[PDB]
């Protein structure tokens, strides 16, 4: 048991909640994981395999982010930021891509699942990229049930990490999707509190968060270093109370462990 591996052990023992940790050192490709290969739910972390996914259809279809989609009342869900205000109107699938990504809007990822085929056809592109563990299951909003033990819609850390690397540094995608890609994790809007807030200021960032029920918080980063080579970073966090308050707070801590562990 290393010295990170102890300090996020009794990160977790202070939380209450159960932590799942994944570190890809680039340079070394050297990991640390914590919890590395159990499950946990994803919530809207999924929403980078969709956007991707979709990134991967435009490789043949090349004005495919450019196509126009209705969002009719009837395709709200629980959590609409962006997709509220374009309703009885239409948003193109880079726009759908950008607010799933950058807001977390439900009703956006919705739309990619849609254009995919369904979850398993979000499930589908994992596979097709080498992730034999990831599995989404359901639509927004019922993806973030978050329950105890439920293998749907869940991942490893392990897993994760390894499939985000392969997305935003590995070639996956075309190198016009992967700087898409970038730029929309780059974009992300929701991560000030989570690892981002952990890790040092000059570092850049592009991360996805998730929340879910079970106090469910999550987020996945991927991060350049000024100086040294570029690391992944996935870390999950789940609670043992279905109406359990967030915790952005253990996932930057989570995160400063790694960084001052490196």
């Amino acid at each position: 048991t290393s010295a990170v591996q102890q300090k996020l052990a009794a990160l977790e023992k202070s939380s209450g909640g159960r932590l799942g940790v994944a570190l890809i050192d680039t340079a070394d490709n050297t990991q640390v994981l914590y919890r590395g290969d159990e499950r946990f739910p994803m919530c809207s972390t999924s929403k980078v395999m969709a956007a991707a996914a979709v990134l991967k259809q435009s490789e043949t279809q090349k004005q495919l982010l450019n196509q126009p989609v209705e969002i009719k009342p009837a395709d709200l869900v629980n959590y609409n930021p962006i997709a509220e205000k374009h309703v009885n109107g239409t948003m193109t699938l880079a726009e759908l891509s950008a607010a799933a990504l950058q807001y977390s809007d439900n009703t956006a990822m919705n739309k990619l699942i849609a254009q995919l085929g369904g979850p398993g056809g979000v499930t589908a592109f994992a596979r097709a990229i080498g992730d034999e563990t990831f599995r989404l299951d359901r639509t927004e909003p019922t993806l973030a049930t978050a329950i105890p033990g439920d293998p749907r819609d869940t991942t490893t850390p392990r897993a994760m990490a390894q499939t985000l690397r392969q997305l935003t540094l590995g070639h996956a995608l075309g190198e016009t999707q992967r700087a898409q890609l970038v730029t929309w994790l780059k974009g992300n809007t929701t991560g000030a509190a989570s690892i981002r807030a952990g890790l040092p200021t000059s570092w850049t960032v592009g991360d996805k968060t998730g929340s879910g029920d079970y106090g469910t918080t999550n987020d996945i980063a991927v991060i350049w270093p000024q100086g040294r080579a570029p690391l992944v970073l996935v870390t999950y966090f789940t609670q043992p109370q279905q109406n359990a308050e967030s915790r952005r707070d253990v996932l930057a801590s989570a995160a400063r462990i790694i960084a001052e562990g490196l």
